[PDB]
């Protein structure tokens, strides 16, 4: 229950029914991943020839959810362990850095392909729509040092906690403070859901007033947006509500018994695993929509 990690009063718990439901969504998340990415990748790197500015972007996405369904495996690995971690101390801060930072890569390139079909639709003229390879692939450098600026304090700031007879290897735990890490989580959903849902909704305002409606192909690519911004929406927003709950359970009262922390916080881990099923539904939407 009680626990106090870097003189921080949190209330960790290794309970039953995580090695029910986590374990089989897992696995089965980590096989469809591999055939989707695989295939993604094949069909970018090899079998087609042809880098556009978008396809950078789109590429990156891909890069970033093959790292994590690679990953995913370990994942797997611990939760059927039933919160053990038994690997080592190197690779434990090694896998919590790549989660955070490609699972923050998969949502900043998410972003940039939403900002970017924003200016081809809505903003046909600007310059941004006719960039050059070395200014795309400069800003991929750029994203990709700022999301590794932005969790080098995850690669550093702890290593796996012993604790009742087992270890525990986890950075999203529930601690009385308000740190970096927890806004970070916040501010990687909202900022990006404003932007999504703005260039989003502007799209389709200006495709619809244009008198654009009549085309086939184009009803396929307002359905195909927007069902991008609602599983975006569907897999981002359980997390954040329970962390909002948490948060709210934490401030009033708090620092209690915490059991009634378990009755939420069982219903935390289960719905972050509903994450990575965005990583799997990508590929069938974003990659797989040519006609
Ligand atoms: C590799 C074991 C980590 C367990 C806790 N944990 C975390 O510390 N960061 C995460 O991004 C995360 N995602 C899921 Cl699922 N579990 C997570």
């Amino acid at each position: 229950h009680f626990l106090e990690i870097d003189k921080k009063n949190c209330c960790v718990f290794r309970d039953d029914f995580i090695v029910k439901v986590l374990p089989p969504v897992l696995g089965l998340e980590f096989i469809f991943g591999l055939l989707g990415n695989g295939l993604a990748l094949w069909i970018f790197c090899f079998h087609l020839k042809s880098w556009k500015s978008s396809r950078i972007f789109l590429f990156n996405l891909a890069v970033a959810d093959f790292l994590l369904i690679i990953c995913l495996p370990f994942l797997m690995d611990n939760y059927v362990r039933r919160w053990d971690w038994k690997f080592g101390d190197i690779p434990c801060r090694l896998m919590l850095f790549m989660l955070a930072m490609n699972r923050q890569g998969s949502i900043i390139f998410l972003t940039v392909v939403a900002v970017d079909r924003y200016f081809r639709v809505v903003h046909p003229h600007h310059a941004l729509n006719k960039i050059s390879n070395r200014t795309a692939a400069i800003i991929s450098c750029l994203l990709w040092g700022i999301t590794i600026g932005l969790t080098v304090h995850l690669l550093k700031k702890k290593m796996p906690i012993q604790n009742g007879g087992a270890n525990l290897c986890s950075s999203f735990s529930i601690c009385h403070t308000f740190q970096w890490h927890e806004a970070m989580f916040l501010l990687e959903f909202f900022l990006p859901l404003g932007i999504i849902l703005f260039c989003s909704a502007r799209i389709i305002w200006s495709l619809r007033q244009r008198q654009m409606d009549r085309h086939a192909k184009i009803k396929r690519a307002i359905t195909f947006i927007m069902v991008v911004a609602i599983v975006f929406v569907i897999c981002f927003l359980p997390s954040v509500v329970v962390r909002i709950r948490i948060f709210w359970l934490l401030h009033t009262s708090g620092t209690q018994n915490c059991e009634v922390y378990r009755s939420v916080d069982l219903a935390f881990f289960i719905t972050l695993s509903f994450t990575y099923m965005n990583s799997m539904l990508d590929p069938v939407v974003y990659y797989f929509s040519s006609p």
